[PDB]
């Protein structure tokens, strides 16, 4: 509360350390659903049904740009292009697999490098 502050959290590296997480998500080997935006006129359903599409290049920009104010919101849109994924995809599709795998991925990373 006012002048009550729990002990300050050393947030200095979080910018780099989301970027290298960012990194290993965009070089493994199924992420290639991911690395850009859906294109809203060659799928149809998607524009409709998805009313917040991401991807790891929008993600990539949003960061780079001072677009994410702290850790929590950059997770947030890696969950979303998974949580999109899932909406769309059945399980049992190459695609449905790929959302699975990064997720299960960026999760290990998530917890590994800051929890």
């Amino acid at each position: 509360s006012m002048s009550v502050k729990k002990p300050k959290r050393d947030d200095s590296k979080d910018l780099a350390l989301c970027s290298m997480i960012l990194t290993e998500m965009e070089t493994h080997e199924d992420a290639w659903p991911f690395l850009l935006p859906v294109n809203l006129k060659l799928v149809p359903g998607y524009k409709k049904v998805i009313k917040k599409p991401m991807d790891f290049s929008t993600i990539r920009e949003k960061l780079s740009s001072g677009q994410y104010p702290n850790l929590e919101t950059f997770a947030l849109d890696v969950r979303l292009v998974f949580d999109n994924c899932e909406t769309f995809n059945e399980d049992d599709s190459d695609i449905g697999r790929a959302g699975h795998n990064m997720r299960k991925y960026f999760e290990k990373k998530w917890t590994d490098t800051f929890k």
